[PDB]
């Protein structure tokens, strides 16, 4: 599923975009677009539109999970245990309208927003390495999800 070159390209793009923000300006610009393009997930996340600061709260807190998961892409025995739990958490949120169908799509559109921080440094290996790592990150959260 992943390779040493990709695992390295993943930890190399997370130390820059998530330097001190840990991915704060990554989900706020991604979730915001998802909420706008999708008016069915806004009430689910807890926002009224794309002009809501809450978006920067979820897209940010969520990015962190991807960070703790970036320190173990080849080791899917523990970093996947925490993500699997997040799914169980989404099984009873304040909206009870979560779905893994928005994950993939919201995951791909997320890599296009990461370039906003490392614009110019995000090469193909950066979006590809993360495009292969985010698959195991989110895919590992859909397990406990819909519980
Ligand atoms: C696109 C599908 C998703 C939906 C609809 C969704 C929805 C939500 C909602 C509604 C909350 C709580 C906000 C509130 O108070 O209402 C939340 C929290 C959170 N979500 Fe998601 N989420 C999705 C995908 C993800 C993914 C893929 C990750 C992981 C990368 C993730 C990680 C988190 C984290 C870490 C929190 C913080 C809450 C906690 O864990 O205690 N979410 N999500």
């Amino acid at each position: 599923g992943l390779s040493a070159a990709q695992r390295q390209v993943v930890a190399s793009t997370w130390k820059d975009i998530a330097g001190s923000d840990n991915g704060a300006g990554v989900g706020k610009e991604c979730f915001t677009k998802f909420l706008s393009a999708h008016h069915d997930m806004a009430a689910v996340f807890g926002f009224s539109g794309a002009s809501d600061p809450g978006v920067a709260d979820l897209g940010a807190k969520v990015l962190a999970q991807i960070g703790v998961a970036v320190s173990h892409l080849g080791d899917e025995g523990k970093m996947v245990a925490e993500m699997k739990a997040v799914g169980v958490r989404h099984k009873g949120y304040g909206n009870k309208h979560i779905k893994a169908e928005y994950f993939e799509p919201l995951g791909a559109s997320l890599l296009s927003a990461m370039e906003h921080r490392i614009g110019g440094k995000m090469n193909a290996a950066a979006k590809d390495a993360w495009a292969a790592a985010y698959a195991d990150i989110s895919g590992a959260l859909i397990s406990g999800l819909q519980s």
